């Protein structure tokens, strides 16, 4: 919450400090290895929300600015999005449900410098038309004692429309199912052994299908290349007439959305996205120790493939 | 420059946070030990003119926020008066005319807190009419190894009427004459001896001179309080006839200014105020080794008065 103040502030001050410098359309190497730091110190300066000592610093802030207008977002919409009003807790979403706010380590902080300059490089190459997650900001938050590190990113579902189950699914041999008491929840994440044992169809069209399948081998095996693993296909569905009690969306907010097919026996629109990728292999034997990369990448897409069946 | 787009960048800074701030109608005795800073790095995010290092302090800034709206200045047009453009040097003036910015040593900036709250409570106490410097915004500048002081003010000059003869008052025994050098400036800064000499008059009428000479004495009297002296009357006169090859202002904006008289000899417009307060007694000695507060406040009110006779 005061850290969620600091995140307000300095995504504020970001993008206005931002909004000076002329961009250029390409990135310097030195681009990568950038940032920028803030420390405020209020002596008896005591404001409303706002803690009276903090820190804020931003990673490669060029990087992420021309990240956000490859993904086709304008950076004063990002801000109002972040700033106008609080985020809400859930990682934390944006007040109008357009950005997901996700606390990660430092090693992960670390793995996101590893890669940012390829995987920058990947979405110069498919023009932005990828399954991956769409990384906008990553910044560091400290106050009187509390450091904490987040990324933001575009979210997968639907900002209007309401999914109704959502699926995590991994391709993994081993037994992957919610837990009786996980599948008390609400909005269950339901996994492998769920939608399998519970015969769930996604209707789309076969042209939807392939395209789809595509993009998801080009992002995988790039992920695969980075020696990346342990990410899921995020699968939500958006029942229209479940809303109703009309199913349209813009293709260019809800970016990861695809509408059903004419036979599909229930107006349904889904949302699916590859999340969380930053487990470097050796990070996951690391917190196992409190399945290689390649292997995940084959079940993974055998798996998904078989799915959409 | 540099430590000037610090100030600007400051200057913005601090308003707009203060923006947020709900303002209550009084001060508490912590304002007056307040501070706000700011300690900026930048690592290979180079701006155009920004250092990419520097620091931001601005003391006191409920006071200052407080002292500004009492002498009629909205914090936004502040704002824009400070940081739409660049302050011209000349100390320096904002782009529009209507606030001086002074280079102060870290002695001034310690002894302007300690007479910050008399002060405030004289400026309470007179409801803002006063002769003496209204003093606006008070910072600290940092750039890689550079510490500055500024203090802001209102101008004593008008922001549209060009001021042909300036003169500078003391009312000290000792000769003031301005030099046959400096005599050989543009705007010359004359002193006691050649106001004297030079057979200047004000014509200013006898209400305006009695109102203004209550004032001073006011005014004065204060100053003596605090053992201040070594200040000046800054006398600016604006030639109506001269500017032509018409002589109205607003009062609301060019506060110091006093029209003349229906008979005077030529059309002229006066700027009247006090000027460099901040000499403490102690202050002149220690400069001296490299007139007492109460005889300067005598000398000088007398004079004034002779002047205008």
């Amino acid at each position: 919450d005061p850290l969620l103040s600091v995140l307000m502030w300095g995504v504020n001050h970001s993008i206005n400090e931002l909004s000076h410098v002329q961009i250029p359309v390409m990135l310097m190497p030195d681009d990568f290895k950038a940032y920028s730091k803030i420390k405020v110190d209020n002596h008896l300066f005591n404001k409303e929300n706002m803690p009276s000592h903090f820190k804020f610093k931003e990673y490669c802030p060029m990087v992420f600015r021309n990240l956000r207008e490859r993904f086709g977002i304008d950076d004063q919409d990002f801000q109002n999005s972040l700033t106008r009003s609080a985020p809400l807790p859930n990682f934390h979403t944006s007040y109008d449900k357009r950005y997901i706010i996700k606390t990660i380590t430092s090693e992960d902080v670390a793995e996101m410098h590893n890669i940012l300059k390829k995987y920058h490089q990947y979405i110069v190459e498919c023009h932005g038309i990828t399954l991956l997650p769409q990384f906008l900001g990553m910044y560091r938050l400290n106050v009187d004692g509390v450091e904490i590190y987040v990324i933001v990113t575009r979210n997968v579902f639907s900002h209007r429309l309401s999914v109704y189950r959502k699926y995590d699914l991994k391709g993994s041999t081993v037994a992957r199912e919610a837990s009786d008491k996980e599948k008390a929840k609400e909005l269950p994440t339901l996994k492998d052994n769920d939608f399998i044992n519970e015969g769930q169809k996604i209707y789309i069209d076969d042209n939807s299908k392939k395209v789809f399948l595509e993009k998801l081998k080009k992002d995988v095996e790039f992920l695969a290349q980075l020696k990346l693993m342990d990410y899921s296909l995020l699968v939500g569905i958006h029942d229209v007439e479940r809303a109703e009690q009309p199913g349209e969306f813009d293709p260019n907010i809800d970016v990861y959305g695809i509408k059903c097919h004419e036979n599909s026996p229930r107006k349904e629109v889904y949302f699916m996205a590859i999340i969380d990728i930053l487990t470097h292999y050796d990070a996951k034997k690391k917190a196992a120790h409190a399945v290689n990369p390649e292997q995940y990448s084959k079940r993974f897409l055998d798996f998904i493939g078989h799915i959409l069946t």
